[PDB]
């Protein structure tokens, strides 16, 4: 009868008001925060007095209408927001469908550093203020951030101030925990828009796909039924989350995460301890759940799926739940695999059934289909040991630089900030892959790859640059990472004219902390190869090399500009020499 009460009900007072915060923070990026704030108090009021008497007026219509007349209680300052003010002109779902299209996913605003006494004197002074506050900042910052997970992260930022306001030093208790929050936070938006990628630009068959694969990995001894009811039920809260619908999105995963935990005899024996935990805790742990142990009674997949004479038939007959199955046996078997790879062995299938029912004598020619995925899984196995072998030889910093000048020659054509922070992205994610067992090296490093191929892609829908990038982001999420990889240096591609400022240093730099100074002259890299894209690497680390060591030097100097002012030019002047 009234949808805001229902919601108000399931989700309780503090979550209703957490959830409904971040929705207008994603939907409303720029706006400040006590003007969200009191609209989420006033919302909040509305849902209360619905909840006492759902048969009264205006309670019986749908949330994007009552959240929407509220959004544009402000959104008409065309001033601070441009198209929203249009938006608000348009009745449901176009207004709703508006907002969405108009999400920016790189809003550029100022970067926040934590301020520990004065943070720690608000979290005591107004501790729903504040939390309210981090909320409001995260979301606005990531748009398709999962909303249910924002609040489980903010509770782990009121424990992190909790437990060190109150200690002696505030200042080094909190950067370790906030600097690894931002890391999880980054990681989480990542994993979260890769899902609405899928749902905008491939729809939902992409999405469960995806799930049926990573879900038959962690839970080998579920049987079909069950991880297609959890993949169904999934799709639907992700689908929810991604549309703006967070109260139902909300609402629909406490609802999986209680099903998950009620049967968890016939899911996974590693959910024990996830579901012993409050509701947000319970939904995070099950989310990140380690793989279960293989079952022993596993089948032969060959006998079923290469050898059976009617193949051909059982495919016809109903071809996504015949996918659907082989996907869900072959993922479970192979927890070594990365998703997209298992995407694409799945793909590799279907093309050989749809080929080979359609000639003379298709069990003769599909008899093989297993020996082409051979060349398939050699591909990335061969591309991670590539990476790590060189990872554990020059360290993360000099791994990063190898990927800046591997990814500036690959597309020159893309901003230096944006070829210096997937280089420096995913030279961490060899850091930490790299160091895990053999086994579980290619899925960390290929996931975390997928995540950063869809930021680049997200980025580049916002910024277009290059033909090529675009082809690579439309085609399948399957065949993403192989398009990425064939990429090479345009043989027609007019170098970057040379202009001695992008490479001239001054004092300034001796400022920066040391991440910062490494992004100064890993932003250098770059320009050197988009000037010079036909440098070999060892002749861009030798010229990188020798700028390191004059920026050491000088810094290091008694008279520092004097220093930058002398030797800067003559390296400047050398360094283009080195790179012919
Ligand atoms: C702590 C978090 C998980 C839930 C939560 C819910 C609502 C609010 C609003 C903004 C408020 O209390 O003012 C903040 C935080
Ligand atoms: C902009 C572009 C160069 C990004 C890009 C392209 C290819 C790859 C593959 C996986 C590799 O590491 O060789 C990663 C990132």
């Amino acid at each position: 009868k009234s949808e805001i009460a229902h919601r108000f009900n399931d989700l309780g007072e503090k979550h209703f008001k957490g959830l409904v915060l971040v929705a207008f923070s994603q939907y409303l990026q720029q706006c400040p925060f006590e003007d969200h704030v009191k609209l989420v108090n006033e919302v909040t009021e509305f849902a209360k007095k619905c909840a006492a008497d759902e048969s009264a007026e205006n309670c019986d219509k749908s949330l994007h209408t009552l959240f929407g007349d509220k959004l544009c209680t402000v959104a008409t300052l065309r001033a601070t927001y441009g198209e929203l003010a249009d938006c608000c002109e348009k009745q449901e779902p176009e207004r709703n469908e508006c907002f969405l299209t108009h999400k920016d996913d790189h809003p550029n605003l100022p970067k926040l550093k934590p301020e520990p006494d004065a943070q720690c004197a608000a979290f005591q002074e107004d501790p729903d203020k504040f939390l309210g506050k981090y909320l409001y900042e995260v979301a606005r910052r990531h748009p398709y951030f999962y909303g249910p997970e924002l609040l489980f992260h903010a509770e782990e930022y009121k424990a992190d101030f909790t437990e060190c306001c109150p200690a002696d030093d505030k200042l080094a208790c909190l950067i370790p925990k906030l600097d690894a929050l931002k890391e999880r936070i980054l990681l989480s938006s990542a994993k979260e828009r890769l899902k609405c990628s899928s749902f905008q630009n491939f729809g939902e068959r992409a999405v469960k796909a995806w799930s049926v694969a990573r879900l038959s990995q962690k839970f080998p001894k579920a049987d079909f039924a069950e991880v297609s009811k959890i993949v169904t039920d999934l799709t639907k809260v992700h689908k929810e989350c991604c549309h703006g619908d967070l109260l139902e999105c909300a609402d629909d995963r406490a609802d999986l995460a209680k099903y998950i935990c009620e049967h968890q005899d016939s899911i996974s024996g590693k959910l024990k301890a996830c579901c012993d935990k409050p509701l947000l805790q319970k939904s995070h742990c099950i989310a990140e759940v380690k793989e279960d142990d293989l079952p022993s009674d596993l089948p032969a997949l060959a006998a079923d799926f290469a050898e059976d004479k009617e193949i051909c038939k059982h495919y016809k007959d109903a071809k996504d739940v015949f996918l659907g199955t082989f996907l869900y046996e072959y993922s479970r078997r192979h927890p070594d695999y990365s998703v997209s790879l298992l995407l694409r062995i799945a793909k590799t299938y279907e093309a050989t059934l749809e080929k080979c029912c359609a000639e003379a004598d298709p069990p003769a020619c599909y008899r093989t289909v297993f020996d082409q995925f051979t060349p398939l899984v050699e591909e990335p196995k061969s591309l991670v040991k590539k990476n790590c072998d060189l990872f554990e030889e020059v360290g993360e910093y000099d791994f990063q630089n190898a990927l800046i000048v591997r990814y500036t020659k690959k597309a020159p054509q893309v901003s230096t900030p944006t070829l210096v922070e997937i280089g420096r992205t995913l030279g961490k994610v060899g850091s930490r892959c790299c160091k895990l067992p053999e086994s579980e090296r290619l899925p960390c490093s290929e996931n975390h790859l997928a995540l950063a191929l869809n930021r680049l892609c997200v980025l580049h829908e916002k910024t277009p640059v290059s033909e090529k990038i675009t082809k690579c982001c439309t085609d399948s999420l399957a065949e993403r990472r192989p398009c990425f990889s064939a990429l090479e240096l345009d043989e027609g591609y007019v170098p970057k004219e040379f202009k001695a400022e992008t490479f001239t240093f001054h004092a300034d730099i001796c400022t920066l902390p040391e991440d910062e100074k490494q992004i100064k002259k890993q932003s250098a890299l770059a320009e050197l190869v988009k000037h010079k894209p036909k440098a070999t690497k060892e002749q861009l680390k030798t010229v990188l090399g020798n700028f390191s060591a004059f920026v050491a030097k000088c810094c290091g100097a008694e008279d520092k500009e004097a220093c930058f002012a002398e030797e800067g030019p003559k390296l400047v002047a050398s360094s283009q020499l080195a790179l012919a």
